[PDB]
């Protein structure tokens, strides 16, 4: 039953947050609670879902995988924070809920953008991972880092950015998603692999694949979802990439050529985990989420 | 012996060097997120905490070119902390360092992800960059310290509360809580960045390179105060005036120059008091003296 896998995901992933936020000073600020909102309050938690899905292939402890599930979380959740600001997309909705600037305005959301993403590192540095070298803790640090900053979750965003109006092509197009999307959710990935030594490292060249294109196929789902998704469903407001002249895949290749290419990359995601049952790993949770980014109606 | 000026000028030189080597490799060159970034980072600033994390890390024998790191790293998150200072939505200025700032140069959006960027930088240059004497529980240290020195429980909450406490002129401790955590806990991450780089030598040191870097830290920011009032904006950089505009709660506005300045010198003098322990020791801490007393001479 995959929604109540989601859904222990999602309370799994809320206590280790939770966790990591509690010995933090000024509980009760304007500038912690704003962290907590937007952390916390709604989400799928899809990427804490590929960390543990990935860590648990090789056995390790869900406990450990807390660290890095939370980790993940906080990057995404500081660049929601941002990605709502009025000089970004001026969204005032996201998760059912008035976007964080819009209930604490725009400094405490800075901030607290700002604050989510120190702490993804103080939590990879800091956090108890039993089973995890020194080593491999750099390592995933190292690539939370490197998905997250200018060459990955931040330079895509760039790119966003200077797209709006230009209604770019199709090869810049992917790069703008693979990039803001793709690399945070190849991330979730490696910091689940990376958890789990030697087994973990043999199966990245083949994980990276199937993080490439279901990262890809999230975000075109995203875009299509944009298009012809509920408000009310969606958390978020229908429109609000048309209405920006946001760069899509929907809006350059139309509808049914989008929903034709997320669905030509969960098809090569699942030949990637037909590689790994072949390393003897179960990839069954990797499956149906992999399915489930596209057939996700929020 | 020594001559502070040069000292200064030739660790801006290394530190423009360090930042821009570990800017070099990062994609989308010459696009306007990394023109943001090489702008804020790179284009004046004193380069103080490069300079603490060097003259610490000297002390230990620690080699400059395995300091770039670090002193890289606590540039890279002082540079996106001015960048989201200066944003309309914070302190809204439109001069820094002698040039418009990057939200006015660039955009909004674009200043607010050189920012983020260089936060994340920052955190790529302790994980990624080459620091062959220093061991990986000494990394994972330095990554450690400068997180909780950047986030809430240091810089950022810091910069929550100065923004809490505007137009409410708070009291002295409160406003010390302020300038302890935007401020100083950043300064005293680059001494500990220092430290850390020599391993159980500069472990040994930390209790009291801490307290040398506390004292050091709260005096930064009132001597900031302090030059806010009376600076000319030319030799500022910024504009003379601002914290009276935001009705921000700072020392001179409490207390006035004369009782302000008097807690910066009282705050260096305890900071040389440390600075003895330590030269005690025979470590040569001529470097950190120096500074310690520029950080209360300075006029910009
Ligand atoms: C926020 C980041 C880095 C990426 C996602 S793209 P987006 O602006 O389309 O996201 P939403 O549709 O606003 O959820
Ligand atoms: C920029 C940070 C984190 C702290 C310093 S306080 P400030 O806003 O007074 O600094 P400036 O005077 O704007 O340089
Ligand atoms: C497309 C994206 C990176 C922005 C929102 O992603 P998401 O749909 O996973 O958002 P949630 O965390 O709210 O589920
Ligand atoms: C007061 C403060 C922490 C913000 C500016 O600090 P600073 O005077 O070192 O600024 P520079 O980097 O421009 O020298
Ligand atoms: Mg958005
Ligand atoms: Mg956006
Ligand atoms: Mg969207
Ligand atoms: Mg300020
Ligand atoms: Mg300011
Ligand atoms: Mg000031």
């Amino acid at each position: 039953d995959f929604p109540q896998q989601l859904e222990a995901c999602v309370k799994q992933a809320n206590q280790a947050l939770s966790r990591f936020i509690a010995p933090l000073p000024f509980q009760n600020t304007p500038v912690v609670e704003t962290m907590q909102y937007g952390a916390l309050l709604g989400g799928k938690r899809l990427r804490p879902f590929l960390v543990y899905a990935t860590g648990h292939m090789f056995g390790v402890s869900t406990n450990t995988l807390d660290a890095p599930a939370a980790a993940v979380e906080c990057i995404h959740a500081y660049s929601l924070i941002h990605d709502d600001l009025p000089a970004m997309d001026d969204d005032d909705l996201r998760r059912g809920l008035p976007t964080c600037h819009v209930k604490f305005g725009e400094a405490n959301a800075i901030l607290a953008g700002d604050a989510l993403q120190t702490l993804a590192f103080s939590i990879l540095s800091d956090a108890d991972m039993p089973e995890v070298s020194d080593r491999d803790r750099i390592s995933m640090i190292s690539e939370l880092a490197s998905a997250s900053g200018i060459a990955g979750m931040c330079g895509g965003q760039a790119l966003d950015l200077d797209a709006e109006g230009k209604h770019v092509p199709l090869d810049a197009l992917e790069r703008i998603h693979r990039h803001k999307t793709g690399a945070l959710i190849r991330a979730a990935v490696r910091l689940g692999a990376l958890s789990a030594g030697d087994k973990g490292r043999r199966a990245l060249p083949v994980l990276d694949k199937y993080a490439e294109s279901i990262g890809l196929a999230f975000q075109v789902q995203d875009d299509i979802l944009d298009v012809v998704g509920d408000t009310a469903t969606l958390g978020k407001r229908q429109g609000a990439d048309q209405q920006l002249g946001k760069s899509t895949y929907p809006a350059l290749l139309g509808l049914e050529q989008a929903r034709k290419k997320a669905r030509d990359l969960i098809d090569d995601a699942r030949q990637s985990l037909k590689q790994l049952a072949e390393q003897s790993l179960d990839t069954s949770a990797l499956e149906a989420l992999a399915d489930y980014i596209i057939q996700r109606n929020k």
